[PDB]
Protein backbone atom coordinates (compact mmCIF):
# COMPACT_ATOMS: atom_id res chain seq x y z
CA UNK A 1 0.00 0.00 0.00
CA UNK A 2 0.77 3.97 0.23
CA UNK A 3 0.35 6.08 2.84
CA UNK A 4 -1.40 9.30 1.85
CA UNK A 5 -0.30 12.45 1.02
CA UNK A 6 -3.49 14.53 1.31
CA UNK A 7 -2.60 17.85 3.50
CA UNK A 8 -4.89 17.80 6.29
CA UNK A 9 -4.92 20.39 9.01
CA UNK A 10 -7.48 18.94 11.02
CA UNK A 11 -9.10 20.08 14.16
CA UNK A 12 -5.90 21.38 15.65
CA UNK A 13 -4.73 23.33 12.74
CA UNK A 14 -1.98 21.84 12.09
CA UNK A 15 0.99 22.44 9.26
CA UNK A 16 4.62 22.48 8.85
CA UNK A 17 7.03 25.76 8.21
CA UNK A 18 10.92 26.07 7.45
CA UNK A 19 13.35 28.17 8.10
CA UNK A 20 15.16 31.07 5.57
CA UNK A 21 18.01 29.63 5.13
CA UNK A 22 24.08 26.28 2.87
CA UNK A 23 23.35 22.94 4.32
CA UNK A 24 19.67 22.81 4.43
CA UNK A 25 17.38 24.66 2.23
CA UNK A 26 13.67 25.02 1.69
CA UNK A 27 11.71 26.36 -1.58
CA UNK A 28 8.23 27.19 -0.67
CA UNK A 29 7.76 27.07 -4.44
CA UNK A 30 8.91 23.82 -4.99
CA UNK A 31 7.33 22.85 -1.37
CA UNK A 32 10.76 20.86 -1.24
CA UNK A 33 13.62 20.92 0.77
CA UNK A 34 17.66 20.39 0.22
CA UNK A 35 19.69 18.86 2.76
CA UNK A 36 23.11 17.77 3.07
CA UNK A 37 23.52 14.10 4.45
CA UNK A 38 22.99 13.73 8.10
CA UNK A 39 22.64 17.69 9.00
CA UNK A 40 19.98 19.13 10.83
CA UNK A 41 17.03 19.67 8.99
CA UNK A 42 14.96 21.61 11.50
CA UNK A 43 11.23 21.78 10.75
CA UNK A 44 8.71 23.67 12.82
CA UNK A 45 4.84 22.24 13.92
CA UNK A 46 2.07 25.09 14.09
CA UNK A 47 -1.34 24.69 15.71
CA UNK A 48 -4.25 26.78 15.98
CA UNK A 49 -5.01 25.15 18.99
CA UNK A 50 -2.86 22.68 21.60
CA UNK A 51 -3.65 19.19 20.98
CA UNK A 52 -4.10 16.27 23.46
CA UNK A 53 -1.38 15.27 25.85
CA UNK A 54 -0.48 12.03 24.30
CA UNK A 55 -0.34 13.55 20.79
CA UNK A 56 2.53 12.41 18.74
CA UNK A 57 4.00 13.32 15.39
CA UNK A 58 5.59 10.92 13.06
CA UNK A 59 7.73 11.07 10.20
CA UNK A 60 7.97 8.70 6.72
CA UNK A 61 9.51 9.02 3.76
CA UNK A 62 7.77 7.60 0.12
CA UNK A 63 9.33 7.84 -3.35
CA UNK A 64 6.97 10.47 -5.07
CA UNK A 65 6.99 9.14 -8.34
CA UNK A 66 3.91 6.80 -9.21
CA UNK A 67 5.81 4.21 -10.43
CA UNK A 68 7.90 3.80 -7.47
CA UNK A 69 5.52 5.05 -4.64
CA UNK A 70 4.81 1.16 -3.22
CA UNK A 71 8.85 0.41 -3.18
CA UNK A 72 9.73 1.32 0.88
CA UNK A 73 12.35 3.57 1.08
CA UNK A 74 15.16 2.72 3.25
CA UNK A 75 18.92 3.31 3.50
CA UNK A 76 21.40 2.18 0.94
CA UNK A 77 23.52 -0.55 1.57
CA UNK A 78 26.87 0.94 1.90
CA UNK A 79 25.03 3.31 4.59
CA UNK A 80 23.20 0.86 6.75
CA UNK A 81 26.11 -1.09 7.42
CA UNK A 82 28.22 1.96 8.33
CA UNK A 83 27.89 1.71 12.00
CA UNK A 84 27.34 5.61 12.11
CA UNK A 85 23.93 4.48 14.74
CA UNK A 86 23.19 7.23 17.38
CA UNK A 87 22.38 4.24 19.83
CA UNK A 88 18.32 4.84 18.88
CA UNK A 89 17.78 4.60 15.24
CA UNK A 90 18.19 1.06 13.84
CA UNK A 91 20.70 1.24 11.03
CA UNK A 92 18.33 1.06 8.09
CA UNK A 93 16.18 4.07 8.36
CA UNK A 94 16.85 6.81 6.25
CA UNK A 95 14.99 9.66 8.61
CA UNK A 96 16.04 9.84 12.42
CA UNK A 97 15.38 12.64 14.54
CA UNK A 98 18.36 14.45 16.27
CA UNK A 99 18.72 15.21 20.41
CA UNK A 100 15.29 13.90 21.63
CA UNK A 101 15.47 10.50 23.59
CA UNK A 102 11.89 9.52 23.66
CA UNK A 103 12.38 9.39 19.75
CA UNK A 104 10.84 5.84 18.64
CA UNK A 105 11.52 3.79 15.56
CA UNK A 106 9.02 1.70 13.45
CA UNK A 107 9.31 -0.82 11.16
CA UNK A 108 5.30 -1.49 9.88
CA UNK A 109 4.85 -5.49 10.15
CA UNK A 110 2.36 -5.00 7.82
CA UNK A 111 3.79 -2.19 5.20
CA UNK A 112 7.28 -2.91 5.77
CA UNK A 113 7.20 1.34 5.91
CA UNK A 114 9.97 3.27 8.57
CA UNK A 115 8.52 5.61 10.72
CA UNK A 116 10.23 7.71 13.78
CA UNK A 117 7.92 9.52 16.34
CA UNK A 118 8.11 11.52 19.13
CA UNK A 119 5.76 13.10 21.20
CA UNK A 120 3.88 16.18 20.59
CA UNK A 121 5.35 19.28 22.50
CA UNK A 122 3.37 22.66 23.12
CA UNK A 123 5.59 25.59 22.38
CA UNK A 124 8.14 27.15 25.24
CA UNK A 125 7.80 30.48 26.47
CA UNK A 126 8.23 33.04 24.56
CA UNK A 127 7.93 31.17 21.02
CA UNK A 128 4.99 30.25 18.71
CA UNK A 129 5.87 27.00 17.33
CA UNK A 130 7.85 23.75 18.06
CA UNK A 131 11.23 22.64 16.37
CA UNK A 132 11.92 18.58 15.52
CA UNK A 133 15.43 18.87 14.03
CA UNK A 134 15.65 15.58 11.44
CA UNK A 135 18.33 14.00 9.72
CA UNK A 136 18.55 11.96 6.53
CA UNK A 137 21.03 9.39 6.40
CA UNK A 138 21.60 8.45 2.83
CA UNK A 139 21.71 10.51 -0.39
CA UNK A 140 18.92 10.50 -2.79
CA UNK A 141 22.27 9.65 -5.45
CA UNK A 142 22.86 6.44 -3.41
CA UNK A 143 23.06 3.14 -5.88
CA UNK A 144 21.10 0.63 -4.72
CA UNK A 145 19.17 2.83 -2.77
CA UNK A 146 16.82 5.92 -3.63
CA UNK A 147 19.02 5.78 -6.72
CA UNK A 148 18.10 9.46 -7.70
CA UNK A 149 14.31 8.94 -6.91
CA UNK A 150 12.91 11.85 -5.43
CA UNK A 151 10.99 11.40 -1.93
CA UNK A 152 8.33 12.92 0.24
CA UNK A 153 8.57 13.47 3.59
CA UNK A 154 5.22 12.98 5.14
CA UNK A 155 4.53 13.95 8.56
CA UNK A 156 1.55 13.11 10.54
CA UNK A 157 0.20 14.32 13.57
CA UNK A 158 -1.42 11.37 15.12
CA UNK A 159 -3.88 10.34 18.57
CA UNK A 160 -1.85 8.28 21.20
CA UNK A 161 -3.48 5.17 19.61
CA UNK A 162 -1.81 6.18 16.48
CA UNK A 163 -5.90 7.60 14.55
CA UNK A 164 -4.82 11.08 12.38
CA UNK A 165 -5.01 14.04 13.66
CA UNK A 166 -3.03 15.95 11.09
CA UNK A 167 -1.04 15.83 7.93
CA UNK A 168 1.64 17.71 5.95
CA UNK A 169 4.76 17.18 3.64
CA UNK A 170 7.10 18.00 1.45
CA UNK A 171 9.70 16.77 -1.21
CA UNK A 172 13.24 16.27 -0.28
CA UNK A 173 16.69 16.06 -1.63
CA UNK A 174 19.34 14.84 -0.02
CA UNK A 175 22.93 16.15 -1.73
CA UNK A 176 25.88 17.09 -1.43
CA UNK A 177 25.58 20.69 -2.42
CA UNK A 178 22.09 22.13 -1.55
CA UNK A 179 22.46 25.49 -2.55
CA UNK A 180 23.53 24.84 -5.80
CA UNK A 181 20.91 21.99 -6.62
CA UNK A 182 18.12 24.51 -5.16
CA UNK A 183 18.85 27.43 -7.62
CA UNK A 184 18.78 24.48 -10.34
CA UNK A 185 15.77 23.69 -9.71
CA UNK A 186 14.28 26.86 -8.79
CA UNK A 187 15.31 28.12 -12.32
CA UNK A 188 14.09 25.05 -14.53
ZN1 LIG B 1 23.37 5.69 1.01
Amino acid sequence: SVPSQKTYQGSYGFRLGFLHSVTCTYSPALNKLFCQLAKTCPVQLWVDSTPPPGTRVRAMAIYKQSQHMTEVVRRCPHHERCSDSDGLAPPQHLIRVEGNLRAEYLDDRNTFRHSVVVPYEPPEVGSDCTTIHYNYMCYSSCMGGMNRRPILTIITLEDSSGNLLGRDSFEVRVCACPGRDWRTEEEN
